[PDB]
């Protein structure tokens, strides 16, 4: 195991994510998060909170949930979703905290496009480790982190580990 | 109305790009092109690979298009060789929303379960509108949204050329 | 010619360099600015004042005064008034086009003393690389052929800021 | 302690190279190759033949000596102009950028050229300059106490790049 973001390079991270994204779409208008799976959804809430007091308007945040990664063949499937407002015409941004093969993050761009036709969908990722297995990238993201396939990268956030860290594991 | 590469710069891309999937791809790998220029360029892709590599490359084919309340869906594949475990490479001329890339991705995983699937296009303009991107970019076209890409190839216009265009 | 980033695109860029400058270095300590030239200098000392709003204690900033005379750019003086030895020195420009304003600037630091980075944030880059040199932190890349050219307007010395495309 | 490419990877890589020269440069009109220290002017011979090969005209090729902690300009051994022309500095492996710089300030000390790139095989991250290259053989990461070596045929007699201590 070791360190590779601490609780303020995440606090700092998350910032100028926040910004890029403010300043990518001119403001914030017609803009929505959705956030994937557990860990994706808190950081959706916090991106949301920071725009806010950046800007000062609301940011509605949206839920999608999928199948785990970890805690074994997968592939893997939308459970759910919680996304309360419309998505026509409206620039999602899809929030997970690490990309790897990009296999969710395709299977939430799938459940976003059954609810509706938005005008852009976005990605804004804490960590992306490489090894990607489609053509997919993040818009934004958070920390470029080498990692070797045998390798995992474990985020841990205030709302359920009562730390903010991420770290790597051997395996 | 410029002309942005000719047959030289065009010939000069695609040889760069099969040794960039040789070298990333280090067996094989397996090429499907969309629509009718993408299959061209894919098989030229194949063409010079199986001359640098001595081994020939699949090549498969999607059928893309568009219809009425705007969204492009697939019409038909011809994929001859399975596609599970291995890795595909998706080709097409210009890359530009990625909506038509990614029909295509969704094609290739009706018909099976691929390692990988990677993405070969000779221009990307820009514009993205879904999270998608290029393994395999022969040029980087900056442009507005008004303004066309026209990839014009020997197989079906006997000229070999891209070019922009308004409107 | 045409308008490509207004007051509040570029009151945007800044606030997010900001931010990345000091996500980069994890905190500003050991960093100083060193603008170049007019519009480099004014930029410096935004960013300076910025990044003391987010984080408390302030950046020293120093001046480069790069003049013309492919005609080659020199560098005229130096007003840097503090060490840059073993600190992190982050070059500011306005512009970065073919990286040869910047290569005499980091020449002019390194004359100076010996720092221990020097890195290079500007507002837009335009292309056309003629040395192999990048920026760091980047406001708005702007695509332009070679013809063309890209304007600043910064408030303190033109009463407007705004950035825009002119043609020859 | 691992090998990261091998004979046959730095082939490959070195021919791509050289294609993406001849491809950014639209032939190799005006162009000339300076390599830097022993490593690196076994890789630009080495580009050299490989553009030959692939476009049947000739390419010059320069030596550019540096020492050791500023490294500085020992040595230049470049037997042609540079002023107007698209010179490509190739080194083994971009690391700090400190002794690219110094291969640049170099050129200058010269002449004009229209144009300076550079070409690695190997690119290391932790850079101390605002410096990129051109052309890359492999992004390869690293830690700062890590170390990258370079093993050539021409003074090694073995090809291959490996990660040290
Ligand atoms: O090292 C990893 C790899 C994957 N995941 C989880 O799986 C998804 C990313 O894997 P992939 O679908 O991109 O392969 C994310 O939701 C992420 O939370 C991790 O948490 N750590
Ligand atoms: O400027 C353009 C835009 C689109 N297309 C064609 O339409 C599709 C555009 O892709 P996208 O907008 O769905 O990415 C591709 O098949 C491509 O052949 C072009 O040829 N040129
Ligand atoms: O389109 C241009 C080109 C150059 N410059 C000015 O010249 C320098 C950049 O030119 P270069 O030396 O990077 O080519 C900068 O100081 C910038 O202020 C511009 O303002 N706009
Ligand atoms: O891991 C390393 C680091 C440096 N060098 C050598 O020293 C220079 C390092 O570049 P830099 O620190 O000057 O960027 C290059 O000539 C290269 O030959 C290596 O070979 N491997």
């Amino acid at each position: 195991k070791a360190v590779i973001m601490d609780e303020q390079a995440i606090r700092r991270a998350l910032t100028r994510i926040a910004h890029e994204i403010i300043e990518r779409n001119k403001g914030i208008d017609g803009c929505v998060l959705v956030g994937i799976k557990t860990r994706g959804i808190y950081l959706a809430r916090r991106l949301a909170e920071r725009i806010e007091q950046i800007e000062g308007a609301p940011v509605p945040v949206g839920e999608i949930d999928i199948t785990l990664y970890r805690d074994d063949d997968d592939e893997p499937l939308v459970k759910g979703t919680n996304v309360p407002f419309p998505v026509t015409e409206r620039n999602v941004i899809l929030v997970d905290d690490v990309l790897f093969t990009g296999r969710t993050v395709r299977a939430g761009m799938d459940a976003v496009m059954d609810l509706g036709r938005p005008a852009r969908i976005q990605l804004a990722v804490l960590v992306d480790r490489g090894h990607r297995e489609l053509p997919i990238r993040a818009d934004f993201v958070g920390k470029n982190v080498p990692t070797s396939r045998s390798e995992l990268i474990v985020v841990e956030l205030d709302e359920v580990d009562q730390n903010d860290q991420v770290s790597i594991h051997e395996n």
